[PDB]
């Protein structure tokens, strides 16, 4: 079997994507962000605290003929922006882009923090990192991928971000007209439940490269570019006027700069993100500065190719027993 589904930004900015996902029976169509840096779909539902829904569709369990109460299980889960949420599990049926997995854990939130509520276009998340990262309790439960696996006609999903634009995510295929010249495949860790890799190094606009081991993960439920303070302090002296900022909490820049492209290295292959892409508009309505795309990762404690980079590329999750990551220009 197959999927492929429409994934598309969620503002003007791409701070997220959301991709269509049909649960239970008759189907309740909700809104995702599928996140490959965490392993629970969880969703907005009817057992939602009211006073933190807004603007959200809701799952409703009691409306599926094909959803059961996963007795005793609960989860929490909290992400590296410091937002989280937590309640209890049901399994039901789940497609996506024509993909159906039978009892999936659907992971209905009792309780979710202020950026949630805040955002009305986001209905939930659809973890596509290791199942050893799945937050349910007592029983661990398995990703929407993990299930799909074995009957997928290749253990894989590509992520085909757009900039200010719609793309796809496909599961069980290469779609070899979406992307030019070849895939360059690179090892990945498991060892802390992400697509963990090592970039071979980076380029600051027509500069020369520099050859340097970059361990990160790819990770497309993060926004922006979090990358070593040194590599992010190259960055950003070459655009003038460009500062950190303690009190907007990054890089700014003045508005009316044009950004130099970020290369980052997959083996002995180059993926260019153009200037544009790191470019995250105003700090505030009106104001003339703006917000970078490449951020320092320093006190997060990892890198993390988020969209701004991995929205410049075609990106393979190869799941077979060993695991690695393709990525092809575009």
């Amino acid at each position: 079997s197959t999927g492929s589904a429409t994934t598309t930004p969620i503002d003007s900015l791409d701070d997220a994507y959301i991709t269509p996902v049909q649960i239970g029976t008759p189907a309740q169509t909700l809104n995702l962000d599928f996140d490959t840096g965490s392993s629970d779909l969880w969703v907005f539902s009817s057992e939602t605290t009211a006073s933190e829904v807004d603007g959200q569709t809701i799952y409703t369990p009691s409306k599926s003929t094909t959803a059961k109460l996963l007795s005793g299980a609960t989860w929490s889960i909290s992400y590296g922006d410091g937002s989280s949420s937590s309640g209890d599990v049901y399994t039901d049926t789940v497609s996506v882009g024509g993909l159906t997995v039978t009892g999936q854990a659907v992971e209905s939130a009792k309780k979710v923090s202020s950026s949630f509520t805040e955002d009305s276009t986001i209905d939930g998340l659809l973890g596509l990192a290791f199942s050893t990262l799945n937050t349910v309790s007592p029983t661990q439960q398995k990703t929407f991928f993990d299930n799909a696996k074995a009957s997928l006609d290749s253990p894989v999903f590509t992520a085909d971000l757009g900039y200010h634009a719609p793309g796809t995510y496909n599961f069980g295929f290469i779609d070899t007209t979406a992307y030019t010249g070849s895939i360059t495949y690179t090892a990945v860790s498991t060892k802390q439940g992400f697509w963990e890799w090592t970039s071979t190094g980076y380029a600051v606009g027509s500069g020369t490269f520099k050859s340097t081991s970059i361990d990160g993960i790819a990770d497309t439920g993060t926004t922006l570019l979090y990358l070593p303070a040194t590599v992010v302090s190259a960055y950003w002296a070459q655009v003038s006027g460009a500062k950190s900022s303690s009190s907007v909490g990054g890089y700014v820049f003045p508005c009316s700069a044009t950004l130099p492209s970020f290369t980052f290295g997959v083996g002995s292959a180059r993926i260019v993100i153009p200037g544009d892409y790191i470019d995250f508009g105003p700090i505030s309505t009106g104001s003339s500065s703006c917000f970078g795309g490449i951020q320092s990762s320093a006190g997060i404690g990892i890198n993390i190719f988020g969209d701004v980079a991995l929205k410049a590329a075609f990106v393979v999750f190869n799941g077979a027993t060993t695991p690695t990551l393709g990525f092809a220009s575009k």
